[PDB]
């Protein structure tokens, strides 16, 4: 009669995402992170000193901000008993964290775990790996920590080159990505001007040195990306290719938080929960075309919770680049008119670290704003994983 | 689901020095020949495996998610999966608990988990590169200084420990005194030969040579009351706490084998240990060096233990200071804690050690016949973590 | 051999503010094109040109030699050789001087001397990459804020212009009376166009267009006695030196071409100038600012001039407070010195600006219908130069 | 009735020379110039007040140590009176420090100078060109100052790729650039055993973190370089080319200095100086062979002097590479038997600041030990420019 507890979602927010040398330039991710967590945390009917962790994905950690979920719990003024521990599982880190935060909950160890990730590109340092032993003699590297974590450890080649793998191996044309890429802009802009996601973001404020800006609404959508500038674009990882910077993700910065209890917790508190978690899958595949992993990972996940693709009503599938969406939604013969329906990582942006999480917040709140049930979200992961999570709105 | 979690194997890298044996190792270098001994000796094959979980506090951009990398740098299949946790000193626990936690839940019927930590291959960052430093002098910062920072107060760990000092009253003699005790009896441990079967020994293929480390190198054969008690404060000017009374800077991994006990039973392995509970407390920053008390209380309640019931204790020695007011607020008997030396004398490789005094727990409580353990460390930031096992 | 010197161009690029016109721009950049129009307007071909001698306060290893890389990329031919000299703020009125003792010797007939700056651009230093850091942070240096950090004493100019204020007496009051003049008399001079004739403009290929900088940028149309009192110290608690009573950091070039009388005379040539003395002082570092005071008394013993004989001086305005003393010192007439401002209304580029005021003093002189000039200035280090010429 | 003062040189001292993170790998250049400036004035027959400029030539100046030659006077503990200047004029600079000397005392502008050259290479700083405005994003160069003043500013290629050019134009071969190499070596060695350098060295101690350290030997000479050895080498600047790490110059460290006063000023003190400057010249050529600037300069100085180049007694012509050393030989048909008779910079190194003065006081002491009296000192710069001084032994 060992009990595993259901799940239950209480609050989704997110920053809005800032483009790269944007809005959230100066600001570190522990900064970040702070008022997105304090806003959950008001939204999701708990005080602080309720909540057992903080759990956060976060891809670039920081030595000078060593935990980012503890130090980000300290940093928004909970108390000293709220842990906290970051996690690292590249690109879906921040779906990593809900799937973590939802095991201690099931298990007990936790009644209210706050989650989600968080990524701050912009600001993130640069390295110098010859400086405490020395170079001696000859030019060396300074290395740019964002431009590493797009490089793939064991075999060195670029997200964006795994991409034209996957462009080769599914015959995907340049037409088809700019399309796609076309689509997530378009999509992107009118959720943003029919407020969307008024309810969902949490406007940041950065204290700039001179003046204080308030900072509400994704920058990363363009209204002058058309198929005409798309076609325009030079390729980016290989001659001859058709991966660009255009029908790619950009580098963003972005933090994105859930409350998730207990559904008994929920039902003491009188809550009404957003959501249910009813299952989450991981699957490992070749670092080489990792942007297929979601194709396994949902295989195996819909296999755990019992229902077929089409019973799910809508997916959030990110795009870390086109044509790797594309093979995904070739190998699992997806219907587009429900997968990233608002657009995705194309048009709206990649902040890494804290992607898993905000596809899941957008996810939620767009299947209570349609009046459906089943939602799906997943996405690859640099170094060959893919990794998904089912909910059900309530 | 709801599984037990048992433990089949356990080992360790030797605990290298700052600048020592394993000066120009990366940290997945590090891990890779620990994992796939581990694995070896823990009744899997690779392709069994099915999640790797890494502890580890100073992660690098060119190794992304140690664990998967480590993973794949090993050999093992495509589809072993891995992620990796920073929880500060405590990073190379919680691997083990989230481990624990996948397998009770039937997430995973097998994990490897641990932690490890590459001090010395460290890198330095600046942080004014990417926009401009415009004018006058910036800094070039030490990765491994700046973990050593409390990042909301900015003050050393060293200095954490000068405010448990003060708090709980202990003097520079009685610092001293642990120190030479942990030296001491790592030294003796390393001579009775309790650590050979824990140890995997590292191949570091050097310019000209090939080298072979198998023994902890940290412990100081020559170390005295005398030595110890002329060295200068290192934290503050009128101090107690030195270079001599603290952990050092350390190099080393650590991996277990864990899976549910069903598992182990259709394998017909013998487990090491189980895992009974594990618990997780919250303190002042400014005082972090306490969390195991409240830690280790919390866990007893949830395990039904009286202190008394544990047979030994590991409890790591960020600093002696640090220890010795754990010891003073749970009123531990020291016969039963650390016997083997701890990290003053040994080493603190901080992603590494929260499975390296749980890999050396283990094997002590084998070697003595005991039954019930504790392992349980401090965390920069205000964390306690603590683990409780039971060896079979 | 024992020939005269006389100087047949003196032109230089407008002076730019740190960070600003000439952001971008390397020192060899910004001499190429004051090189090539002084050889035009000085009566020569390139290949007549026997040495190119340029200043250079922070000379880099990318560009070595400053001045034999810049006659080359100027498009000088191979034959045209060059050194460049380090005198600190005098560098650029050395490059004159040593030009002038090659053509009174007869080693060279014709001789492109002058100095060039670009703190703008100038890099970052590591002192400890080469060899390792090992441990804790460590200091990125900026070459900027090291050139103007005495290298005995590890003191800031602008802290030895504290020294002179102690000793001289000097209030706050009179330094920002000095500033207000430089930019006022600077402004004025700009607007009546005085500054048309020398000024070589420059052209900054940026990413989507070309610039053309053809105004110096330093002088603030809007000072005012007020903004400058209300400015805070700079470099001691109670100090009086401010941001607004020092002269700024500067990026810019000038250029003389000098040559034999006898080869003028031959190229049927009416130069703009003859130099008749040049002279150099020791002081004390703590106190460099004063070094125009023994250098100017001592120049004009070996020409047998009074200071009262000069028509025109310019003292550069490294600091208020440093031009002060030296009037003091000197009792100068202040209504001809710095006639048309001076370095805190216009600006110091370091290794520029010996030869800069130079190139201004010549165009006042003879806009004046003047004869007799005296340019002279402080320099790290503890040096006073001085420079006397004769407009023809 | 103008008068040129003829020059005379009271004292010519040196550092032994340390090889590159060798001896003096902590040592800056003006701790490196100090105790030679101080042993130079002693011997000169001068008080330091007496002195009235001090120049040296160095090639990698640093901003930390502003005019190397003034921070130099004063750390020295010469009066404030004292004043300096540094010169830049690449490989010459220690040459050129001492022809700008003597034309100050022609010209009366100074009676007594100490001029020489220094170069402390092993202690150089790496340097970042865009950490002042930003590198913004992808990975970034650390420049070591070393290897950028060996690269050409303008053609960017390295002193070894002109030497080789000057092999192709010259058709130079292995064998004469290694018999070259192995006298090079084998003449050091020699002439070190022999004593021949032991009035010239001042030892350098240097306090290093636990002990001082007494430097008093040259320690690039190899007694292990062989023609065996030299053969094996690989070619470091072409593929199946013939310059190699074994017939080139080194990297190296050391300081050079002589007083310099008129002969005027001599005769009132009663001293017998060692030599006198007879002249000097300079002389521009092509940078992509700037390794034969000392043909034009040797021949145009000797047209000023009014010597046969036969008249010469003794000549250093500095080996910068084996292969540049031979292409001047073979331009000028010098006899090697009056050249470099010690070695030059194969086996003894380059410390290139100060190499155009060491040279210079290498000359004086052997002419004076074989009692000749006519000596030449000439050597190539990076840049194209090639310097020549003319004196001649008292
Ligand atoms: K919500
Ligand atoms: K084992
Ligand atoms: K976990
Ligand atoms: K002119
Ligand atoms: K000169
Ligand atoms: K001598």
């Amino acid at each position: 009669s060992n009990a595993m507890h259901n799940v239950v979602i209480t609050a989704a927010v997110r920053s809005p995402i800032g483009t790269f040398g944007g809005a959230l330039k100066n600001v570190t991710p522990v900064e970040l992170a702070v008022p997105v967590l304090q806003e959950a945390v008001k939204r999701g009917g708990v005080e602080p000193h309720e909540v057992d962790e903080v759990i956060l994905g976060h891809c670039i950690q920081r030595t000078d901000e060593a935990n980012t979920a503890r130090t980000a719990a300290l940093a928004a003024g909970f108390p000293d008993t709220v842990t906290g521990y970051t996690i690292q599982r590249q690109c879906s880190s921040g779906m990593q964290a809900i799937m973590s935060a939802a095991m201690q909950i099931q298990l007990g160890v936790s009644e209210v775990v706050v989650a989600g990730g968080v990524e701050a590109m912009s600001s993130s340092p640069y390295a110098l790996k010859q400086h405490r032993w020395g170079q001696r003699l000859q030019h060396g590297e300074i290395r740019d920590t964002v431009w590493e974590v797009l490089e793939d450890p064991i075999h060195h080649i670029m997200m964006g080159e795994t991409a034209e793998n996957l462009v080769e191996q599914y015959e995907i044309t340049r037409e088809e990505q700019d399309e796609v890429a076309l689509r997530s802009h378009t999509l992107a802009l009118k959720a943003i001007e029919s407020g969307y996601f008024d309810d969902q973001i949490v406007p940041i404020t950065i204290k700039e040195r001179r003046k204080e800006v308030v900072f509400s609404k994704d920058e990363h959508p363009r209204a002058d990306i058309t198929a005409e500038k798309l076609a325009g674009l030079k390729p980016a990882f290989r001659k001859d290719g058709s991966v660009t910077a255009g029908n790619a993700s950009g580098l963003n910065d972005g933090s994105a938080v859930l409350v998730l209890m207990s559904e008994e917790k929920a039902k003491e508190k009188g809550l009404q929960p957003l959501a249910r978690i009813v299952g989450y899958s991981v699957a490992g595949v070749d670092p080489k075309i990792m942007g297929i992993g979601p194709a396994p990972a949902i295989r195996k996940g819909l296999e755990k919770v019992d229902w077929s693709l089409e019973d799910a009503d809508l997916l959030e599938i990110n795009e870390a680049f086109a044509a790797q969406y594309l093979a995904v939604e070739k190998e699992l013969d997806l219907d587009r008119e429900k997968v990233n329906v608002n657009g995705s990582g194309v048009g709206l942006g990649h902040p890494i670290g804290c992607t898993g999480a905000r596809i899941t917040v957008s996810l939620i709140h767009e299947l209570k704003r349609r009046g459906l049930e089943k939602g799906i979200a997943s996405l690859c992961v640099g170094g060959g994983i893919g990794v998904a999570l089912f909910i059900e709105a309530l």
